[PDB]
């Protein structure tokens, strides 16, 4: 049966994906990095087959609720019960969900509880003074209550301690679920909101949809800090510790993969559900992984193939930011949120398709254990086993041809059939000699000798 461990997520910033209706292009200006660029819900529906053909099983949309001026990204909300006018209507969104569901795809909406836009009407309502915390900047970030009570980036910080605010938020959470039949929320700014709140929130949204999925963004690289939030009703967490290592290691050649395995081991140590961690090479808040490769003066296509190979073969829930599949460039926010281009070379689109198909086909890649057999200076072998399937993931992140011999770590008398690139390694006297040319990868299934 399908579980969230089995899912692959395609992550989209609505305004920056596909402008499928030019008639809602209000003040659009593609040459202003802080304007709306036109991407909308019709654009998303038009590309669902594109997304599915890459092997993606779910989509995550940045927030669709009406924003104030300047809020192209969706995080400066003006009305919690309205679809943003640039993106479409409520009916256009219900059709998106129906069309995703027709293709067996899940829909995750980005959901904000922490704050409103700078100019939300509530700020003028004398009866709403107590809906917001005192207007203060966050200074001591080691003070968790200051982090929870301060105005993040000057954004009006909602007071969940007020039961009217809490009820409003639960009410709206439940409404979108009941009205549009979405499958989950990606929860923004989870660490700026107190833990007791998430326990109650979780209980509310699953009371209306038993299997409703929550993915928490807890922006921190310490897994002990992040994992505490999984005890408060949030199913899955964004893996910033994975990201930190994967972005760095795969953006240049001749770098050790071992820190990624320690990320795993630490995930098993600290989290209740270590397969339910969202893994990624970049996102809408980081520099593009392509930019990291460019900065290192090295071919980004090659870097992405190795990184994506790891992403689609390691534990977790892969989350691929729109544009990864065309090596879309971009520096810091807002330059990491460039309009998508659908008319490029297809090399990475096809590669990603292969990887998504292999992750779907090979249950060891979704549910297997995860063992490190060998790692030296970027040359890595991993093993995964699920029931009677054994897979070996070989990533040569070195600038040399590498030969590694396994002798004991695999059952003798068999062969490793390469499913990514067609390699074949037969057991010779109980040994498997694995050869990979520089900056290549292969995913092998252990099978009878042919
Ligand atoms: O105006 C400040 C800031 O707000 C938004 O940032 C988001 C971020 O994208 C989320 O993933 C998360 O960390 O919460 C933030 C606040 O909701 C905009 O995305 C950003 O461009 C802007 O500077
Ligand atoms: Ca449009
Ligand atoms: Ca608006
Ligand atoms: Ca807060
Ligand atoms: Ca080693």
């Amino acid at each position: 049966e399908r579980t969230w461990q089995d899912e692959r997520i395609y992550f989209i910033m609505v305004d920056r994906f596909n402008n499928g209706n030019p008639k809602n292009d209000y003040e659009v200006d593609v040459h202003d990095p802080k304007a709306y660029h036109g991407g909308d819900l019709q654009g998303i529906i038009d590309k669902l087959d594109y997304i599915k053909e890459m092997g993606f099983t779910a989509i995550w949309l940045t927030p669709i609720f009406a924003n104030e001026k300047g809020g192209y990204h969706g995080y400066w909300i003006e009305d919690f019960y309205k679809v943003e006018e640039h993106f479409g209507t409520l009916d256009d969104f219900k059709r998106l969900v129906k069309e995703a569901h027709k293709r067996d795809m899940k829909v995750i909406l980005d959901f904000v509880v922490n704050h409103t836009g700078y100019n939300h009407p509530w700020l003028n309502d004398p009866a709403k003074k107590d809906w917001f915390h005192e207007k203060k900047d966050i200074f001591n970030w080691a003070n968790q209550q200051e982090v929870e009570n301060g105005w993040l980036f000057g954004l009006p910080d909602l007071a969940q301690e007020n039961p009217e605010v809490k009820t409003y938020l639960f009410d709206v959470a439940k409404w979108w679920i009941q009205e549009t039949d979405i499958d989950g929320y990606r929860l923004d700014t989870v660490k700026h909101v107190p833990k007791w709140f998430w326990d109650e929130f979780a209980k509310e949204v699953k009371s209306v949809k038993q299997d409703f999925f929550l993915l928490g963004e807890v922006w921190h690289d310490d897994p002990r800090y992040v994992a505490e939030y999984g005890k408060h009703g949030i199913d899955a967490l964004i893996d910033f510790p994975f990201y930190k290592e994967a972005s760095t290691i795969f953006s240049n050649v001749d770098q050790s993969l071992e820190p990624l395995y320690n990320v795993w081991k630490r995930n098993v140590a600290f989290y209740e559900r270590p397969y339910l961690l969202g893994t990624f090479l970049d996102n809408h808040d980081t520099v593009r992984f392509t930019r990291l490769a460019l900065q290192n003066r090295i071919n980004p296509v090659t870097r992405l193939k190795l990184g994506l190979t790891y992403l689609f073969s390691a534990p977790g829930i892969p989350i691929m930011y729109y544009g990864t599949e065309i090596a879309l460039d971009g520096g810091e926010d807002p330059d990491n949120r460039r309009l998508m281009n659908f008319r490029t070379d297809k090399e990475l689109i096809d590669y990603v398709t292969k990887l998504g198909e292999l992750r779907a086909k090979l249950p060891s890649l979704r549910r297997g254990d995860f063992e490190l057999l060998y790692e030296k200076d970027g040359m890595a072998l991993f093993k995964r086993t699920y029931e009677k399937e054994t897979t070996v993931i070989a990533i040569n992140n070195t600038s040399k041809t590498q030969k590694v011999t396994l002798d004991g770590e695999l059952e003798q008398g068999k062969e490793l059939r390469g499913l990514l690139a067609g390699d074949l390694v037969r057991s010779k006297d109980g040994k498997y000699d694995i050869i990979l040319d520089r900056e290549t990868a292969e995913i092998y299934v252990l099978a009878p000798k042919t």
